[PDB]
DNA sequence: GGAGAGTATAGGTCGAGGGTGTACCACGTCTAAGTCGCAACTGTTCC
């Protein structure tokens, strides 16, 4: 779910500590999500 | 009969370098190592 407080900083400005922490949630969860996605995709490929 | 629950199944590929032994005694029973003799067996040495 979206956090009601946006990150206003661009990476050119560099992010405050709180903004960086906030961004880590979606970054990491996206990494693990890709990890699972590439697995289930292969399973479906095997069944097909 | 018919519904919940309890049990069964599945869950990416290829690579590189690493990785383990608390605890009864007092004995007889057997074995794990032998040194050691004749046959049995390899070898020369001829005529």
């Amino acid at each position: 779910e979206f956090i009601p407080r946006p990150v206003k900083s661009s990476f050119r400005e560099g992010l405050t500590v709180l903004e960086y922490f906030i961004n880590t949630h979606g970054a990491r969860k996206g990494l693990a999500d890709t990890a699972l996605r590439t697995a289930d995709s292969g399973y479906l490929t095997r069944r097909l």
